[PDB]
């Protein structure tokens, strides 16, 4: 097998799926390919689609997923106002596993927080990391409160032994502001800050995108991701 | 001694101050002597004074605080502007100890999260929850987002052995969103919740607000926090 990265967030509306577009998108660049799997979609009817976001910013054609709900809610209640069940976990964990091959970095962006019910019953993104043996990029925001949320998701993965693999700063504001530079200095201090990716870059088309990835990004921690 | 309580929450101004005097304000009449503290406080240059608030909102007058910064920034950033240091870990539990005292609950409210350092080196509350031997009432939205910050909040203390006395949602909105109410019936299931207290009861005056108290928590929960 290859290398597999669950892509978790501090919380909602954190630059998840930015990221998951900006690290492909480098990681082509450097030659590397690269899969992103979403499991679970919400919000459909407003037209949220984080694969195809991928798919337009970072241009990964492999954009597997699952099941795709309506409601702009978590994935159990937009499930449960539907009428339907989650998908299982077997289903999400021999996806992840299969999409899985030699060369090549898969990513696998879960729904809001690394604790919520992703498939039925209660089982969550950490436990899809630990039965494929991946290790978890956490995506952080710069802003008062991410030291204490960024440390709580911290501890819930070392206690199921899911490796941590970096953070990124999901949106970094223009001008930084005292409490983000403050920030950025302790998130460096708890954790290696992979990337700190500019506020608005999903209003960017495919050249600007991939030019702002390649740059936002050390070069040779994305080729060792291998 | 009584019975230590410290509120902590799921972020920054979800209501752990309203939930705070909103507590003290029920167990006040239940005949319940209480002390609330606030141990590190932040943004004090803009006004910020929980345990100020706590008292114009419940009329608690036994208020004790430690450590005070200018700067609207977690303590630890907000002592280093300041050109000051963090308190120590025992100043913290010293602050705790002198107000505790049998028939009495005391309050300790946290600074912005559980696992925010108020001590050096990256001392927490959940620390000193440990320490004083208390529970840890956990305050928490009810919007998106708020079961992860709840669970993980919930294992985190009890990585620590931190009993978790329940979940107070700190800002109830009338009328409730879908979203919302199936959140307050999730947090339902991940602990006992205690409380749901109306969206802007910081407006409400004296008599208000002491109503709104009596009303949010089970008296059968208050009284039996201290004998
Ligand atoms: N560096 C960034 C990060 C986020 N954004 C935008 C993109 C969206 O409109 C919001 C939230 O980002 P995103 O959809 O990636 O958040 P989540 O996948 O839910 O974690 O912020 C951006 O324009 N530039
Ligand atoms: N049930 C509530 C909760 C909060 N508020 C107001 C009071 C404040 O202006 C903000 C933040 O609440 P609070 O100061 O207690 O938040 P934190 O102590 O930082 O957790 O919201 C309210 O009026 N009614
Ligand atoms: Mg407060």
């Amino acid at each position: 097998g290859g290398t597999i990265l669950v892509v978790t967030g501090t919380g909602t509306g954190v630059g998840k799926t930015v990221v998951c577009a900006a690290l492909a998108s480098a990681a082509r660049q450097a030659g590397i390919d690269v899969a992103v799997c979403k499991p679970v979609q919400t919000g459909t009817a407003r037209g949220d689609d984080d694969l195809a976001e991928v798919g337009r910013l970072a241009g990964v054609t492999q954009l597997a997923g699952l099941a795709r709900y309506p409601q702009p809610m978590a994935p159990a209640a937009a499930a449960e106002h539907a009428g339907m069940a989650l998908p299982a976990r077997d289903q999400i964990v021999r996806l992840i596993a299969d999409l899985d091959r030699p060369g090549r970095l898969t990513l696998v962006e879960g729904a809001g927080g690394l604790l919520v019910e992703l498939a039925e019953p209660g089982v969550t993104l950490r436990d899809v990391a630990v039965d494929v043996a991946a290790a978890a990029l956490v995506v952080v925001t710069a802003d008062l409160g991410t030291l204490n949320h960024t440390k709580l998701t911290l501890e819930a993965l070392a206690a199921q032994q899911v490796s941590c693999a970096g953070l990124v700063i999901g949106s970094w504001p223009d001008p930084p502001g005292l409490v983000a530079a403050s920030n950025r200095s302790a998130l460096a201090r708890i954790a290696m800050v992979r990337a700190a990716l500019p506020a608005g870059a999903a209003s960017l088309d495919a050249g600007d995108f991939a030019a702002m990835s390649a740059a936002a990004f050390d070069r040779n921690w994305v080729a060792g991701l291998v």
